[PDB]
């Protein structure tokens, strides 16, 4: 009569065998302890389905055939002003958006394929707000604006920031306030090897890699920096980041 199609978490919708006179799908989905009903041209599980909640909050669930995503809605009793959004990639990647009370958003966590997080919260109407990364054994903090997300680590005199841009794009940089040409930082940033490379008057001091894994890895250069030494270490505390930048 019917078979199940299971989502992104708990979702699973249950879709009929075969299409109705008009050629369409019924559709039945349990989201937590909603029960939403739609339809679809396919029975793979793509479709909008609707629902009621409780508390008379709309509910809607888009499953896309196009890029296999997957957007929850839950709206006030007009169903038009937004209370929250949730959306996952076919990547596994979820996006989970909060509103005010006026419908707009004010805060979005990403969560990443791996479970290591951006979260922005403080929203403001011009796309600025707070900005945090959750990596594993520790916490970046920074900024969001428009243009990019900045997050930063502060050692001393020396700043790094890790910046993402609207796409996802990631470059680091590295500003030292110190004075001093023999002690003073300067950095130079590679995307495609995801490697910063730190200089200390004229000479390499490390390569800092930021992994696709989502972790750092630090490795020395010689002590005239004519080549790197030993095999990378993977960071996994703040502290030896900092460490790096003194």
């Amino acid at each position: 009569n019917s078979v199940s199609v299971d989502l992104p978490g708990s979702m699973k919708v249950l879709v009929s065998k075969s299409s109705n006179a008009d050629g369409k799908y019924d559709l039945i989905a349990t989201v937590d302890a909603l029960e939403l009903s739609g339809t679809s041209d396919k029975n793979n599980g793509s479709g909008v389905l609707e629902g009621v909640k409780a508390d008379a909050s709309k509910v809607k669930l888009t499953i896309s055939d196009d890029l296999g995503q997957t957007t929850l809605e839950v709206f006030k009793s007009d169903g038009s002003t937004l209370v929250s959004k949730k959306v996952t990639s076919k990547d596994k990647v979820l996006g989970d958006v909060k509103f005010n009370e006026k419908g707009e958003v004010s805060e979005k966590i990403i969560t990443r394929a791996d479970g290591t997080r951006l979260e922005y919260t403080g929203i403001k109407s011009d796309g600025s707000g707070k900005a945090k990364e959750v990596l594993k054994g520790y916490v970046l903090e920074g900024t969001l604006t428009a243009e990019k997300t900045t997050l930063v680590v502060k050692e001393g005199t020396v700043t790094l920031s890790k910046n993402i841009s609207k796409s996802g794009a990631v470059s680091v940089e590295l500003n030292d306030t110190d004075s001093s040409a023999a002690t003073k930082k300067t950095a130079a940033w590679n995307s495609g090897t995801s490697t910063l490379t730190i200089t200390v008057n004229s000479k390499k001091t490390k390569d800092l890699v930021f992994t696709s894994s989502n972790t750092i890895t630090v490795q020395q250069y010689d002590s005239n920096g004519t080549s790197l030494e030993g095999s990378a270490v993977e960071i996994t505390k703040l502290d030896e980041i900092k460490n790096a930048l003194k």
